[PDB]
């Protein structure tokens, strides 16, 4: 669980649960969005994500890395893992 | 991302999140907490859980699992990782 896929899948899933108790005010800012990943307690090394955390993942983020999460998140994120990008794309 | 320390990092996170929007009616029930899993997207093999799924995870979830996952939730999930037990405990 020391990749990016990991702090991904959580980072979608979790965000889109916003997104789904129409908090998309929370997904749609890198901010709140930071904030929120830093405040339910989502870690990636036993720290949440400042605002560089993310911007590396996706930075190092791979078409891969969405092909093996893809693998169970079938069809269920095809908005969140690409709406974390509209609100915060690098 | 085959291991219950996934689906249930995620499920502890997520139900976590839910509990933190005030949503500890959710977290305190099975139905609620599957439900839950089953419509923010949260799946260990393309699949979310139906009502087995978690129960098996916790059947076959050890302290070790707990170990690795604390690595990265400390004591972030002393209240998370506990409530879904007391409110979903197998």
């Amino acid at each position: 669980m020391n990749k990016n896929i990991d702090t991904v899948r959580e980072i979608i899933t979790v965000a889109s649960i916003l997104i789904k108790f129409s908090r998309e005010d929370i997904v749609e800012n890198r901010a709140n969005f930071i904030a929120f990943l830093n405040e339910i307690g989502v870690t990636h090394e036993g720290r949440k994500l400042n605002q560089n955390s993310f911007r590396k993942i996706v930075s190092e983020l791979t078409q891969e890395d969405k092909k093996t999460l893809i693998d169970e998140f079938n069809e269920g994120f095809e908005g969140v893992y690409r709406y974390l990008e509209m609100y915060t794309n690098k």
